[PDB]
């Protein structure tokens, strides 16, 4: 049988930013997908390692950008919180996420385009 989880979807992945033509891994975790009061979904990744320190804490905004790369990795733009730069603060950053299985990917990738579209 299924147990209960407040977060319907939940991978292990790892997160990675573009900074100066390059990626850089932010922390190894999994990520969490859970609703929140409204009726928008939050987004949540926790660390990988013994520390329980927040990754990335944001909003699925009403329009965000997708795209897949390869065949297990997904991109999309979101701000970063909390935030890597200062001047860019305020403009999200591009974020690349490498699954295990290619199929972790796609599915990742649609429910996003599906939670946005609410």
């Amino acid at each position: 049988e299924v147990k209960e989880e407040d977060a319907f979807y939940s991978k292990k992945c790892k997160l990675f930013y573009k900074k100066d033509n390059e990626f850089k891994e932010k922390g190894i975790g999994t990520l969490h997908l859970k609703p929140t009061a409204n009726q928008k979904t939050q987004l949540l990744v926790r660390a990988d390692t013994n520390l329980g320190n927040i990754l990335l804490n944001v909003l699925i905004p009403p329009n965000m950008p997708c795209t897949r790369t390869g065949k297990n990795n997904v991109l999309i733009v979101c701000v970063p919180n909390p935030p890597i730069d200062e001047k860019n603060a305020t403009m999200p950053v591009t974020m690349l996420i490498r699954v295990k299985t290619s199929e972790d990917a796609d599915e990742l990738h649609k429910i996003l385009l599906e939670k946005k579209d609410a």
